């Protein structure tokens, strides 16, 4: 038995009244219980995320099978067995909370490995590619697809005017509109780290890696009739069913693949293996099998911990570095920018956020400061020899680069159609006709001039692909 | 033709490639357009409303038919013809700002009118009384209705727990649960102003007085079955079909009706006319006309204006004054509260939050201060004739109070099931049994001894409503 | 020897250098701890105070010497010898942090009492009385103390402006300009509780009550001439003197007295014993000692601690309660109002604000939740016996209301002048003397009609006084 | 004459007394004057500015003298007699707010040019170099100088600790310790850019730039004992000395000069000529004029122009770049960063701070939108032709990179000493008693280890320099 409190902690003689002119009068302004309950309710929420915003959360461990320390110094992959915690937050994209499930939209597929020399987080989404491959490009993609600033409803007019206009989309387009662009739930799914990144070892050697993750629960697509369906009878099935699978014990894994390419490669292939509209063929480069995920554990509380979690593609360990990716290199500014305004400066000592690894540094202040700070010394180079100093045993590489000069130019070998019409190529028939089918849903209202090059776009991946479309829309493209 | 900029105003030579070294090197730091891009569009949320988050909004004109000068001296009110602006939100209540708009919930119903003498803020709902009558308990029937903080999922378990302890909530049930839970969209929809309000003459008489807006368009509702077919493929259908009749010239309109007490009524009541769980009687007090308010303009911007509106009960006019009812007193802080940290200090100087009557007093500073102030009194009282003065022809009026001590107590007559048992009993057979499986829906899977005081409540109301509850639900009710 | 990390808990490899191209070229947006680093030390700011922003504080002791359970139930006073920790900060209050400790002020001296049954703050001043007796008026009051907004100079002519119009301030000045104004040090200084509060023992009986603090080191002021030496060479000195008093183990201690009146006497006064510019006679209402404050240890960090402090008069603890006194009526929601935002919605979890008693109730979420919150309930009433409930010995007292109406009016018997007076006779010549020189060095240059006024309040409050200000200014009083 | 008004526009019919129970009861919640009037005051403060706290400003116009079109197509600088508006702050550094202008810093002394090509800071302090040069430093420096994080007093062994840690600030220290290190006021003070800036003129050609600002009304300074004369009777002397001249009509002006230099020079010096830690001969470099700034109106309001002003060193035109310098590099992203916080994302919407060229993009919402947005198209690339559209003519330069590969390095030549030793020996023999006078009296109470160190940094730079400190603190250095 507990005594209901203020923030204060004097003991609430009456939480069911206000305090009034007798029995009915009007409220008296001398009531602190009720100004510090209704303040404080007044300010439960914060800004949801710019992206991503609806979601859902899990605690679990990764688990090493192969060490791969021939190729990463990385601690948590540095020995067969090695167990590390993780926090993972899954999502859609564009809508805000509250939005359905049932929507199409790549899922996000972060993950947060509490290692012993920091917290590396690993920001994916389910498929392997994306839309675009320089980050200026951001908020144009973004603002195309979100709903439009007049109407608040997503109008394809304007993601079609968009996309069309940068047809470097036309490979994650091909993905997107199979029907793995809605995903049954989040444990049916896959997912990609994305982007190339660099594994550094022990000797300095680097490597390109990409990162795959296997549902252990197999893939699963919702065509859009099964999502419609699911949409009349629940908006929030998937952060239900990952919540409902922990609950009962039928933790969903997965396994943790990567392919590995010498640096060395770029000058042979005829794509950049950098740009994140491509993948790297898995005959070519193989997958490599790493370890394990398992996810066991739901939060204690959404908010504290799901709502309020923080991951950017730039909270790398000492063996694994960002690539030359443009796309990425924005990524790695953007996220604890944003999380700055969303969380507070000082995100990084809300609990979820925190990193096993000790944390001593130089930093002070901020709003909210909560962490009992003490010590004189604020400041290296110091004359203390127990204060705390550089570490030159963790220095990252030096990468070397091709370029002369600061410029603002797109990668050579773009490519932006080939591997479009490899994917489709890929496609058994009948995947083949749900992709058509979910275009054409997608594209019959759009305005005729950017219906057209949509039709040209996905023609120049491939010629079958292109016509089949066309047909479906009702466009004659013969005179072209 | 137009360039694009940078908030500095300087032209952007290349608004497609960040910075990098050589065509495909990692970026630079010195990129002003990105680092400013990336930047504003990482701080582009502000925090939703913690409640009515999900919303739609319009302006139009509201017209006086029947002046009310004899009963109040509000302006806006004084003559027949007479035309002020207004600017009106209307939401669902609990789910964030994505949730579908085919959820059980009241609808909220702000207008803000534009007045010679002031912005006066109506904040109804559709529905014309409440489920408590205490701002105390905002909090806590908000945490109970609202997705589990665990889960992220809305529980019957957890809101039935709160209202079944709750009985001043079984006449909003009765409402919220026959099928007017679910109003078909915006436009065919009741609107209420819920509290009773005093209306003051020019001559200093008081009258309590209650508001209804009765839709030109009719009321029409959705079965569960409806709803459940919109939500599978339109989750914002409301939202769009507001502003699709705006577009097309087909204004929703409203009329507005009042009903006027005497204070001295109040002994000839068996309940207290500022209990906003109740109704008065239309024959009794019977509904007179005041005018009509027409739809006719969408915003340019849904964030700069639906999303950054703000009302409060508290916005008030000379000659319209809250009453004692326990529940308005704590909104006439909670609004304006909540809204400094939602919006900032400066929520008044956003353009839709702007009056139309003049503005001058000695307020300063506060974070985004875009006002151009000047001066150097900032102080009354002061010598100076030409600064602003108050006006006593602006004071309101000195309500009796009949209390001689501060307490915290509950109203005489809480009187908590007869009018749910009016209620009942004044609807048809079809709208009766359309409350019976609604809440037999909601009630089924809830604790079985919360679920046997929820039925006790509604027998309370009338035997016919608990017992059919009870035979619908399997509980065996005779040993009681 | 510690590594310095990110906050990711990575180990930093070079503290020194930025990550550039080559070694003399342009910088990388890839450097995570340089953003980091830098992103935190751009965000290091709060908000100041809006008043009282310059200040110092120190944590230590307070210790019964007569247990006052005759008069309060407060829990903290119950037993002779009882200790109980305090934290304090005093302050100066119109200009910003950094400005000097030598300039004329009241001064702050807000005491934080962690007791058993929750925080009590009592937040008072050197001087007993104050300029102004309805919070409605401190924002004037302030905006003509502080810095011309214009200008940024603090300008006579603006705050005598005010101070002169608003009559009931003729005591308080009285009080200010004596060198009193001017505290030597923080130690050697006067404390107050300045309203009058309720105490209300186990029987429900109440009495009114004023706190007072002597100070173990004696009081001792500056002249004009004396502060001007200091500021010279130091604009932080009585910071530094609390400090080094600490350090050096000679802590400085105050003795708490009260007065008590009962509320009956009231009526045959010829003031308001609830008007904040009066005092009490010490011969009618003796001062009776309660115990004493020793402090004795200085804080770890001086942001986390006493920049982050909040204390508010409506921090009560069971037995001593508001007055009717409508200066500290609109107190008891000012502060938590401006520290929601001056710290965030959750200061109340800022280690210094924290209280010892248990803290238990059903807010949650709001910026920078850092408290692992957990369970499902956070809604009252609910079906759970182990859940925080109320409890009703905890309920404040019923104080009598004796007015019948809701009005705007100022107190009976304001009596703006008669104390002013008598503190005049009670001053020694030199005092007198250093009154009048230090009026008229503030008064010589502001406008002659509000010369005037002022001239003729203390004229009102005694003919000496005002005669020998008229004098020494060079005004000619004959005519009047 | 005005109505005193709420911020609803409803005029206030008593601005004196709050609502209450009767004349002298408790008050009430329903008073939305009294709650409206304190909740903005509690909001009126924002974050100080994390360095240069304290300041002043003025606006004014610079005009064109020799036309720079040679060097830089800045439009700004284009034709002999060209007038452009500026906005001025100035400041001094490490203190807060209100902290005394007589205290040693240098000063800040920022320029906002408002051309017609948009915004241009130049965002300089009086003395011409700084004490580190790079950024990553900066957080260091500022902790070490700013107050103790314990005691909130500077304290010499602190910032000496850092600084002969860091001896790359031996030739700031050697400006700073001499009595420019306390300007009389900021009239009569030097201006500098510090930083090498590029200047690319139309075909694309480069030079290295330096700015100087020369004031008309000569160079003065303060010695120790003439600045603490002054703090004894005005903490704020610059402020008002800044305003009066402006108000009298006495307006103080400053011609601006540039030193130009080859990129080609670099291999001709024996110092980096990006090393902010050095200046340019100005035998070998001269100096030419380019126009007059003169400064002429007083802003309308303090808070919001002066408070509220934003500068950015990457506030850069077409034709004005950053150099490599890796002190600016870091200052281009670092004030952008920390005003977003103390201003809000929407802070270039402040009047003060917007452009008077057109502002054209595709950003949106933010905390305070304020600018009536509107339109579908918040996204590019589009289909049409009127939306705004990049313009390659306004690209920036790409300068040459000489690194092959990412680095963490220290420059070449950084040659800590030697202009150190130039300077002490460029100062007549009362500047150099001045020097060692002002050296002694800060470095007498440090660490003797430190203060060794000290003395031989300065010895290094010259050797009568180091032993007449030495013989000053008494400091035996034979033997060394
Ligand atoms: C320039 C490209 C991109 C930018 C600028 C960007 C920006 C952002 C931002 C600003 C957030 C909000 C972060 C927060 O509030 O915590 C976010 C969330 C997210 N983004 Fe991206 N994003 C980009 C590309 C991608 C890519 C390629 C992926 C996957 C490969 C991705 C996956 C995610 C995920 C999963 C989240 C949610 C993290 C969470 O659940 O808390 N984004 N993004
Ligand atoms: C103690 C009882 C209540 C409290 C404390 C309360 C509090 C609040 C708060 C804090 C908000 C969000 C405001 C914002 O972010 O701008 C809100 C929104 C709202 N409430 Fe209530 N409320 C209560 C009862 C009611 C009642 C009785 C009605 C109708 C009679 C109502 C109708 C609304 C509406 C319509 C909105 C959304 C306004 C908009 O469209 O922007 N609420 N309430
Ligand atoms: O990116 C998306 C997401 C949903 C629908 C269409 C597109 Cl292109
Ligand atoms: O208040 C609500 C809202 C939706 C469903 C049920 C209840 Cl009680
Ligand atoms: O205890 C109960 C329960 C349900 C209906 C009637 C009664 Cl009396
Ligand atoms: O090593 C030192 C120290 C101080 C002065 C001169 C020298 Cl060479
Ligand atoms: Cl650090
Ligand atoms: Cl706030
Ligand atoms: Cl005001
Ligand atoms: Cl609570
Ligand atoms: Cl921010
Ligand atoms: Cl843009
Ligand atoms: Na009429
Ligand atoms: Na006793």
């Amino acid at each position: 038995h507990k005594n209901l409190t203020t923030n204060q902690g004097v003991p609430v003689g009456d939480n069911q009244n206000s305090r009034t002119a007798g029995h009915r009068g009007p409220s008296f302004l001398d009531d602190y219980h009720l100004i510090e309950k209704l303040a404080h309710f007044d300010r439960e929420r914060i800004p949801e995320r710019v992206v991503h915003a609806r979601g859902a959360g899990a605690y679990g461990v990764f688990e090493v099978e192969n060490s791969m320390e021939k190729h990463t110094r990385a601690a948590f992959l540095s020995e067969e067995g090695k167990q590390t915690d993780v926090f993972v937050r899954f999502s859609t994209v564009i809508h805000p909370k509250g939005s359905p499930e049932t929507l199409r939209d790549p899922r996000g597929f972060a993950v947060k490995f509490y290692t012993e020399e920091g917290n590396y987080d690993l920001v994916g989404n389910n498929l392997p590619i994306f839309f675009i491959r320089d980050a200026l490009k951001f908020p144009d993609m973004v603002h195309s697809l979100k709903p439009d600033p007049v109407t608040n409803i997503q109008d394809p007019d304007r993601y079609w005017d968009f996309m069309t206009l940068t047809p470097e989309s036309t490979h994650m387009l091909t993905w997107l509109f199979s029907d793995e662009g809605i995903p049954a739930n989040y444990a049916e799914m896959r997912g990609s780290g994305v982007h190339t990144f660099r594994w550094v070892n022990k000797y300095g050697e680097t490597k390109y890696v990409k990162y795959h993750w296997r549902p252990s629960e197999g893939i699963r697509n919702l065509s859009m009739e099964e999502a419609a369906e699911i949409q009349a009878n629940d908006f929030q099935h998937a952060t239900r069913d990952l919540y409902d699978r922990i609950e009962k014990g039928n933790y969903p894994a997965w396994d943790l693949y990567v392919q590995l390419m010498p640096l060395s490669d770029y000058d042979e292939l005829d794509y950049d293996p950098c740009d994140p509209t491509k993948t790297w063929s898995e005959e070519d480069y193989p997958l490599q099998k790493v370890g394990r995920m398992t996810l066991n554990r739901n939060p204690e509380n959404f908010f504290a911990e799901t709502e309020q979690a923080a991951f950017t593609p730039s909270a790398l360990v000492p063996g694994i570095e960002a690539s030359e990716d443009k796309l990425l290199q924005g990524r790695l500014f953007s996220y604890p920018d944003t999380q700055r305004h969303r969380l507070g400066a000082n995100y990084m000592r809300i609990p979820v956020n925190c990193p096993y690894a000790p944390v001593h540094n130089n930093q002070q202040d901020g709003f909210m400061t909560t962490t009992r700070p003490s010590g004189h010394i604020n400041y290296e180079p110091n004359r203390y020899d127990d204060q705390p100093k550089e570490n030159p045993h963790y220095k990252e590489s030096e990468p070397v680069l091709h370029g002369d000069r600061m410029v603002r130019q797109k990668i050579e070998k773009p490519n932006d159609f080939k591997q479009a019409g490899e994917k489709y190529r890929s496609y058994s028939e009948e995947e083949k006709q749900a992709l058509i089918k979910n275009l054409t849903a997608d594209l019959k209202g759009v305005n005729e001039k950017t219906k057209l090059l949509a039709i040209c776009n996905f023609y120049r991946a491939d010629e079958d692909y292109g016509q089949r479309l066309a047909d479906s829309l009702g466009v004659d493209i013969r005179s072209y």
